[PDB]
């Protein structure tokens, strides 16, 4: 009976909620383009309701020495941004139309992202959980990069009814992701300041708003016809 727990179950609900609701008006829809919006946008919250409801029943969670005490790491989120976030840059990158190419950069970036973090969230000397973190959130602002500058300029060659939306998306996303490198940072996986049952709360809260949240944003748009 962790602490947290109550947040791990609020969050397997709102997934939850938000994955049926998708699914629902995604399979009502016909036109081909949005399809595709729909079928991604719905997996996302979709693997996190799996995620959460694993950590919730108790998995996902290993100890890990650092610091001369065990700290508890959930690594099942890991499992989750592993496969959510390049869904979420998937779906940013057809709204705007982006190149192949750099579709295969942001993910392969993403990769690294989640790859040295969870390395650094296992890590067992202090110092060097520390060098994986700031390697994952160089790799983190590349991305960030990419959307803003990259993207941005794609979107404009879009009609403003696409580009519109694709600002509140970014915009969403920036501000939110710019946000879980600093949750870690003072967090269990890091300095340890912020305890797991806050911190928990704080991660479900960015994980909701950056996943149904922006599921919302972007399927009631008609950004995706
Ligand atoms: C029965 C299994 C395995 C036991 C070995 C254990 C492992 C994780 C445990 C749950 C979590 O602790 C979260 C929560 C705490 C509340 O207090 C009571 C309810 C709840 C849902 C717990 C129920 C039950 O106890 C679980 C499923
Ligand atoms: C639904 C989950 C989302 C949108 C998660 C996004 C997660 C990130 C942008 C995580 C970034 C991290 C770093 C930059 C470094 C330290 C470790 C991470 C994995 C928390
Ligand atoms: C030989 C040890 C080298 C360690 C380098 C660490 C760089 C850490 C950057 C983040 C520091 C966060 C302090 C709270
Ligand atoms: C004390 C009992 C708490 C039960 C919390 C349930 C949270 C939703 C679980 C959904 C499973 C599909
Ligand atoms: C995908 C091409 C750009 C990759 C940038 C990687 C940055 C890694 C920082 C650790
Ligand atoms: C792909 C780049 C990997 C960089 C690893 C750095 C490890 C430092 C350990 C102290
Ligand atoms: C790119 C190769 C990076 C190797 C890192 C090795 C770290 C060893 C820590 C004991
Ligand atoms: C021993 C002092 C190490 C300071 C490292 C600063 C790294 C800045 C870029 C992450
Ligand atoms: C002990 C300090 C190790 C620093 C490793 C930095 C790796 C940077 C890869 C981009
Ligand atoms: C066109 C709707 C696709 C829905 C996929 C849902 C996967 C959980
Ligand atoms: C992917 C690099 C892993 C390094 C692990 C080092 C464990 C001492
Ligand atoms: C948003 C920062 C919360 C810090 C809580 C610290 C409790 C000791």
């Amino acid at each position: 009976g962790r602490p947290e727990w109550i947040w791990l179950a609020l969050g397997t609900a709102l997934m939850g909620l938000g994955t049926l609701y998708f699914l629902v008006k995604g399979m009502g829809v016909s036109d081909p383009d949005a399809k595709k919006f729909y079928a991604i946008t719905t997996l996302v919250p979709a693997i996190a309701f799996t995620m959460y409801l694993s950590m919730l029943l108790g998995y996902g969670l290993t100890m890990v020495p650092f610091g001369g005490e065990q700290n508890p790491i959930y690594w099942a989120r890991y499992a989750d941004w592993l496969f959510t976030t390049p869904l979420l840059l998937l779906d940013l990158a057809l709204l705007v139309d982006a190149d192949q190419g750099t579709i295969l950069a942001l993910v392969g970036a993403d990769g690294i992202m989640i790859g040295t973090g969870l390395v650094g969230a296992l890590t067992k000397v202090y110092s060097y959980r520390f060098v994986w973190w700031a390697i994952s959130t160089a790799a983190m602002l590349y991305i960030l990069y990419v959307l803003f500058f990259g993207f941005t300029s794609k979107a404009e060659s879009m009609r403003p009814e696409v580009a519109s939306t694709f600002k509140v998306l970014r915009n969403v996303t920036v501000v939110l992701w710019s946000a879980y490198p600093v949750v870690w940072l003072i967090g269990s996986e890091g300095a340890g300041i912020v305890p797991l049952n806050i911190e928990t709360l704080l991660f479900m809260v960015l994980d909701v708003s950056a996943k149904v949240g922006f599921g919302l944003i972007l399927l009631r748009s008609r950004a995706i016809f």
